């Protein structure tokens, strides 16, 4: 009946155009098709995901009163997600992406949608962890203050760093108090020495760098090599690679807390992955129990 | 009452301020604050002649949109007298990448337009009674608007931005104006565009921006393309949209006012390089006392 995982922060809007090719090579103009601002940023494809999967998920983000903010609210009441917006001068958060015929994204994100003033209330965390088994923190204000108060708590704790630089301080705080951290490979200097690093703190039980269409790999506390896993092909053309990665997470959680091996966790982050690649900024989308199942 | 009946272009942009154009690939940049804005073409034409002094009435199609919102507050808060025409396709809007020089990259969205969408000419009529002047921006439907435009007593203006010089759907447009302006940028020929506007139109000037360049113009009845240069602005460069527009407003303040070609093409200048100045977290034009020395 209650919160089975608590998903922290991450809501917002990108508004997605359609480019030619990326770079995209200087002109006065391109026109474009159909430009329109949705939510759907991490926090929000997290949320979705678990929720289309079958788990009881409460959502909590700080959000302005903003046109972005009314976009968010609408999003989590036309899927059924649970949602708590928190008050904030910064605004909701935002992006501007321009994505490519090969389903490649290049991401401009707003960086003055912060406060540091605003906190996740500590009772409010309490109250929706009170009999969870999970919480996953987004690497979005005020989430840095967060872990104090989730490590005396018996949940399970994950994060997604994305393009980490593997040296920026401030996502160290996400990334040395998560049991499961995942983060995409696309801006690591050494991918297996970032890795191990994230290990070497003595609370991650695993970490995945994702590849995009390589799949990516996987290192496990206590092993020496890194593991791989396989992208699965989509059943449909990939048009938005849009948060796949979030939609791995989604999987790879799903089957994490289902008891499942290391190998099907990763099978079921690969293919739900996969299916959000196919996903249009024309509609929202997140990967079906029975679908996800499906492969073998 | 009004002096412009402003027609078209009232939308949205979206501004994104990147490193450097063209942007190279990466997975994600981090930029300064992204605000979506009124202020497309029409809606600067239109605050740029009011700023100016005009009697000023601006009529667009208009979607039950969070971007009709902002067009709506705009006109409201810089005082625009304006009439939103219901439509199904939206508010016209775009994505802009703003470069630290001011240059810019619009991704403009083509999918606003409905086909069934006409300027009721009740609508047009009225507000064409008093008006000495009619600006068409090049925004469906405008191009079923000159049939009644061309039957009245008014001087018509309008402005055909990066035109191939090529494309067919604007030369209603460049070819019923008393007035044609329009970018050089897509221009493979600027002087035969001119000219081919002059000789199957019915200009009596054309007008081609070159930017920081300044532009060229060709006036009926004579051979030669004239130059004009460009003024530099009197602050930071911060954003070259609306620049073109504001050029427009500047030169039809005093085209109104029966200043010479040369100072016009001049008031153009000033209020373009002016327009430059102006970041997209404001709105802004340029102002009679500001202009005139
Ligand atoms: C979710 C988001 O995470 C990443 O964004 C982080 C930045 O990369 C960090 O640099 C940091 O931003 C700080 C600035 O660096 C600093 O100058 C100051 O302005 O404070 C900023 C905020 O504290 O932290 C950012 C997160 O708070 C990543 O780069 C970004 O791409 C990620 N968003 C993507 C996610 C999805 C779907 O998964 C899309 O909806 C978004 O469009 C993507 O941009
Ligand atoms: C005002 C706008 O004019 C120009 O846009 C025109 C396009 O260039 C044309 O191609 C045509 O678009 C049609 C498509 O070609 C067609 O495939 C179909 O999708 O229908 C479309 C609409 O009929 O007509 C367009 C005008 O509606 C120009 O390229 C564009 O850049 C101009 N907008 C700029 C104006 C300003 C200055 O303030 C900025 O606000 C905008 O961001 C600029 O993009
Ligand atoms: N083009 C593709 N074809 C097939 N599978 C893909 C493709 N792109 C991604 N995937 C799968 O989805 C996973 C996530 O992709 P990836 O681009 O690495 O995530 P991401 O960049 O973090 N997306 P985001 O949630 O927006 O930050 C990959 O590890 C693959 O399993
Ligand atoms: N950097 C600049 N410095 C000085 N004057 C400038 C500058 N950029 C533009 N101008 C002036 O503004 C005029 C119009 O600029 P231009 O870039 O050609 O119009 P535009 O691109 O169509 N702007 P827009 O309204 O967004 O379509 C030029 O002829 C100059 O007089
Ligand atoms: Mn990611
Ligand atoms: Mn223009
Ligand atoms: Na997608
Ligand atoms: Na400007």
């Amino acid at each position: 009946e209650h919160t089975d995982v608590l998903v922290l922060g991450g809501a917002g809007v990108d508004t997605i155009a359609y480019v030619p090719e990326l770079p995209l090579p200087f002109q006065d103009s391109y026109v474009v098709a159909a430009i329109e601002p949705r939510a759907g940023q991490t926090g929000d494809n997290v949320a979705l995901g678990l929720h289309t999967l079958g788990l009881r998920t409460m959502h909590v983000d700080v959000l302005g009163d903003d046109p972005e903010g009314d976009l968010v609210r609408a999003f989590h009441t036309r899927h059924g997600l649970p949602f708590a917006a928190l008050p904030t001068a910064a605004g909701t958060k935002r992006a501007v992406n321009l994505v490519g015929p090969d389903g490649r994204r290049l991401s401009l994100w707003d960086g003055s949608r912060e406060a540091e003033e605003d906190r996740y209330p500590a009772a409010l965390i309490a109250a929706h962890t009170a009999h969870a088994r999970h919480v996953h923190v987004c690497i979005t204000p005020p989430g840095q203050h967060v872990f104090g108060q989730l490590n005396d708590l018996p949940v399970t704790v994950s994060t997604d760093l994305h393009n980490w630089d593997g040296a920026y301080e401030g996502f160290e705080v996400y990334a040395f108090n998560a049991d499961l951290v995942f983060l995409s490979a696309t801006a690591l200097t050494d991918v297996a020495a970032t890795m191990r690093r994230v290990i070497d703190r003595g609370r991650a039980r695993l970490v995945v760098a994702t590849d995009g269409a390589h799949g990516g790999s996987v290192l496990v506390r206590g092993e020496t090599e890194v593991r791989r896993y396989a992208a699965v092909a989509p059943e449909a053309p990939v048009v938005d690679s849009n948060g796949a990665g979030d939609a791995f997470v989604s999987g790879f959680l799903f089957g994490h807390l289902a008891g499942e091996p290391l190998e099907t966790c990763l099978r079921y982050g690969a293919i739900a992955g996969a299916y959000a690649c196919t996903i249009p900024a024309t509609r929202a989308g997140a990967i079906d129990r029975a679908a996800l199942l499906r492969p073998a």
